[PDB]
């Protein structure tokens, strides 16, 4: 029979780009919509950059240029920043370039958790060089880190080894949260998306809410909720790869954002294959954030099954959904 898969959590989580994963492996990739995102990736790159040089000097402390003489090129995007109908010209891509290469728009985005910037800007601005040719054909990477964000209710059925799966992908934002009881329609399991790396960050709803408190007292309301008494959570600790990152930096201390961090140790009971102990000990922290959650409460009337997951590889999101079709067994 058909299990109805239901993908919740905050905003920019990433639940869509979890459904992309499934129509990367269970279906035949994107139809050609498709060629359409290019636009979308192309936005991304104008909100990335825009983003970062309007920071640069409303940022305490500001940040300047490293090159004097890209001075005029910082006016260009400035200028064309509140143009919603943009051409996306040549002239574009090559300041984005040239900007991307002085250092000040680097110490810029080296702070991106002082201001809101979407996770996708890194590397959309290290693949510049492709997304700027007139005849740029996405990737699947280019596809899976493409940001839009999801307004309403989107639905995908794919099947794997003979039996259906209907998955259903909502918008994560507060607003969009609204709609969220219509999907609550014969869910066999729900997907809840963590972004695990954003500890240091602030969503974008209010700029003041810490984003892994936004997702621990969302998740709290869906584990809570009187509604889904029946139904168990898997819970994807997503983003461990920008995770290690941050945690390798060195920069941004866990600690000071949740402060019992610092009593928190790598329970004695398995890493992976030369994990560092930095990136080991700040991502089973933050599963003991949500586990200390659905221990609470639930009277084993429902479960909670956590896997680190990072969206945008097929690799790993093959490896994650596949036991999590075994974990659906085991429920019969
Ligand atoms: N590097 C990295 N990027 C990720 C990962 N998961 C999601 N992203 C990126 O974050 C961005 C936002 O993801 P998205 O799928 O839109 O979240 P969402 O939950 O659907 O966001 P919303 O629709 O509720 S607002 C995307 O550009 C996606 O590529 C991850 O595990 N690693
Ligand atoms: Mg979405």
């Amino acid at each position: 029979a058909t299990h109805r898969l239901l993908l919740l959590g905050a905003g920019e989580s990433g639940k869509s780009t979890i459904v992309k994963q499934m129509r990367i492996l269970h279906v035949n990739g994107f139809n050609p919509e498709k060629k359409q995102k290019i636009l979308d990736i192309r936005k991304n790159v104008k909100d990335a950059i825009v983003t970062i040089v309007s920071a640069m000097s409303t940022i305490i402390p500001p940040v300047p240029l490293a090159n004097p003489e890209n001075q005029f090129r910082s006016d260009y995007i400035k200028s064309i920043a509140p143009i919603t109908d943009f051409e996306y010209s040549q002239e574009f891509f090559d300041h984005v370039k040239k900007l991307w290469d002085d250092e000040g728009v680097k110490a810029c985005f080296e702070r991106s958790n002082e201001y809101q910037l979407i996770d996708c800007a890194q590397y959309f601005l290290e693949r510049i060089d492709s997304v700027s040719l007139v005849d740029y054909t996405p990737t699947d990477q280019d596809l899976l880190r493409c940001r839009v964000l999801t307004s309403g209710i989107f639905e995908t059925r794919f099947q794997v080894d003979k039996v259906n799966f209907h998955m259903f992908d909502v918008g994560g934002q507060r607003d969009e949260r609204r709609k969220w009881i219509q999907c609550f329609n014969d869910v066999t399991a729900i997907i809840y998306v963590a972004a695990c790396s954003s500890y240091n960050m602030v969503i974008r709803e209010d700029n003041n809410t810490n984003r892994l408190r936004e997702s621990l007292d969302l998740f709290e309301s869906i584990w809570n909720n009187r509604w889904l008494r029946t139904i168990s959570i898997i819970l994807f600790l997503n983003k461990q790869d920008m995770l290690a990152e941050k945690v390798l930096a060195g920069k941004s201390k866990i600690e000071d954002y949740f402060p019992e961090y610092a009593n928190y140790t790598v329970p004695e009971d398995t890493p992976d294959a030369g994990e560092d102990p930095k990136v080991t000990r700040a991502k089973f922290f933050i599963r003991d954030l949500f586990l200390r959650i659905s221990t609470a409460t639930g009277d084993g009337k429902h479960y909670c099954y956590p896997h680190f997951t990072c969206a945008v590889d097929t690799e790993n999101i093959r490896r994650v959904f596949n036991d999590c079709r075994d974990i659906i067994q085991r429920m019969h």
